[PDB]
């Protein structure tokens, strides 16, 4: 299934989609993406829209 990430960093910003088996796998992928970019903050997940956000 397709999941979305909105990455709202101070100087790094993005919207991504990933194909993942389930939400736990999407979360894993997106958390690793944000961590490699040095972006951490408040995380959100909305199952109805299959959307994660991270805001610094
Ligand atoms: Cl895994
Ligand atoms: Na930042
Ligand atoms: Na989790
Ligand atoms: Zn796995």
């Amino acid at each position: 299934m397709t999941y979305k990430l909105i990455l709202n960093g101070k100087t790094l910003k993005g919207e991504f989609t990933a194909e993942a088996h389930d939400a736990a796998h999407a979360e894993y992928i997106f958390r690793a993406l944000a961590k490699a970019q040095g972006v951490d903050g408040e995380w959100t997940y909305d199952d109805a829209t299959k959307t994660f956000t991270v805001t610094e």
